[PDB]
This record gives C-alpha cells, structure tokens and sequence, in this order.
C-alpha cells in the first residue's frame, strides 16, 4: 500500500493525460486519508469532480480504481440521470456493490440531477462512512472512494480560462454556483473540489499519442514500425474530438482511419515483418508508404 500510494500521481498519469490539479488533489486526499489523518467513519476520499466533458474524469475515476484497487473492476458506477424516480430503493443495488465489494470506487454521474432524497443517502455515505440498507445490516463504506462529477460550475470555468483570470477568482466564482445547488453539509464533508480543464487540442494530439501506443506494441510483435505526420496526428485529433461527446469517437476513428487501412496492407503483403510504415496525410484520410 506504502508504496502503490506514493507512485499514485505516476500511475494515474501514466492512464490519464493532463488534469495535474485533478490527480494531486484526489492523490493527496487518499494520502492524508491513510496515515491515519482523518476520521476513520469516512470514506477515504470523497470528490467533486468540475469542468468540461470527455476531459478525464470518467477516465480518472476508472484508472484511480485501477492503479489503487488492481482492477477495473472496482468501479461502480451510479449514471444519476436515469435515476429520478423510486431512487432511494433502487439502492437499498448500491449497499449491495459494496458490500460485496468493500475497496471500491463509486461514480455518481451528474449529481445535480440527483433528487434531495439521494442526497441524504450520498450524504450518510460522506459521514460517518456507512449505510443502512433496506433489510438493517449496515454496509461499510470507510474502504470506498467516492467520486461525484458535474458540469455546474463548467460554462464559468472555461469563461475564466477564456479571459484567463486567476484560478482563485475561477474556484470561488465556481464555488459560488455550487452553493445554489448543493447544501453546505455536502459541500463541506467533501475531501477535494476538482476542477478539470478544456482538453486543449493539444491534450487531444497527446491523447492520439497514448492511443497510438497500444497499436505500436501489438505491431511491434511483428518488429512493424508506426511513424506518423504530425499532420495525421493532428487529423485524428481533429476528427477523434467532439465538444459532447468527448474524445469517445477517437477510438472508432483510429480504428477505421489508421487500423483497417493497415490492416489490408499487412494480409496483402504490402506491409511486411519489421517494415517501417509511414503515414501521412491525403486528401481525405490517411496514407501509407514502406520505404525502399
């Protein structure tokens, strides 16, 4: 544990592009948590994650579940704008995630959408680390980290990176807004506020990148080289981002783009074992050459 937490800020990074403020803030809260800091009837970490969408956050959450509890598969996910109806029951599903998953990072997606009912479950989570389920056995949620994203404060975080006013003026003009929605019992029992930032193109490009890495490992195998244009790194930064829905259609897009172009070249024999494929821009795609 000693040392998986130190190299935390590594590990994250090594998954998750940018966001620096994001990952020391989360990083730092599960450091203090351990070493014995804070009360022990709390989960060890809870957040408030802010800004854009399709930046990190989902992806964070993911890898913090990841590199602090070795999978994956430590992440329950609690996609808050389907539940707005019977809620409170529906959960008490939660209590049993967790209880049968005690080192567990639980995501409440958009918690603004969340009804005052939720609150009071999420809030008894926040305190004293535990819940009451609908049979009476409590469920222990000290071993869990909690994880609430939304795009309240967004609109205004991105105007203060616009105009490019100091990032005090950003989280106390965000923080503000967030006292209209949230009751301060809420506000104050969370660990960290993290604001996350505009994907500039560049995080994109150097998400491109990250993504490339996988594709130059599998073809590695075959000794295959991948160097790409940084005008083709740049269109599939271009066509890999949209402002809803994020950089999701990246993938899809390397795979049509880059993937299944070379893949034709490698059963057609064009791209050989150790070749050194080039790729560069055409007039609408992607273009291959071996060289002599």
């Amino acid at each position: 544990e000693r040392e998986k937490l130190l190299r935390l800020e590594e590990e994250l990074h090594k998954r998750v592009v940018g966001q620096d403020e994001a990952i020391r803030a989360v990083a730092d809260a599960i450091r203090r948590a351990r070493a014995g800091l804070k009360d022990p009837n709390r989960p060890i970490g809870s957040f408030l994650f802010l800004g854009p969408t399709g930046v990190g956050k989902t992806e964070l959450a993911k890898t913090l579940a990841a590199t602090l509890f070795d999978t994956e598969e430590a992440m329950i996910r609690i996609d808050m704008t389907e539940y707005m109806e019977k809620h409170a029951v529906s959960r008490l599903q939660l209590t049993e995630a967790v209880r049968r998953r005690p080192y567990s990072v639980i995501l409440f997606d958009a918690i603004e959408k969340a009804h005052p009912d939720v609150f009071n479950i999420l809030l008894q989570i926040l305190d004293d680390g535990r819940l009451t389920d609908s049979h009476g056995r409590t469920v222990d949620f000290r071993n869990t980290v909690i994880i609430l994203t939304s795009n309240l404060g967004s609109p205004l975080i991105l105007e203060g990176l616009q105009k490019g006013w100091p990032y005090e003026r950003i989280r106390d003009e965000v923080f503000k807004v967030l006292q209209q929605h949230f009751r301060p019992e809420f506000l104050n029992r969370l660990d960290e506020i993290v604001v996350f930032r505009p994907l500039t193109k560049e995080q994109i490009r150097q998400i491109v990148e990250i993504q490339l890495s996988y594709l130059r490992a599998r073809l590695a195998e075959k000794r295959i080289s991948l160097e790409l244009t940084e005008a083709a790194k740049d269109f599939l930064a271009e066509r890999g981002y949209d402002p809803v829905f994020g950089a999701r259609p990246l993938r899809r897009v390397i795979q049509r783009e880059l993937e299944t172009p070379l893949a034709q070249k490698i059963l057609a024999g064009e791209v050989k074992e150790g070749d050194r494929v080039q790729v560069d821009v055409g007039p609408a795609g992607l273009v291959f050459a071996v060289p002599a």
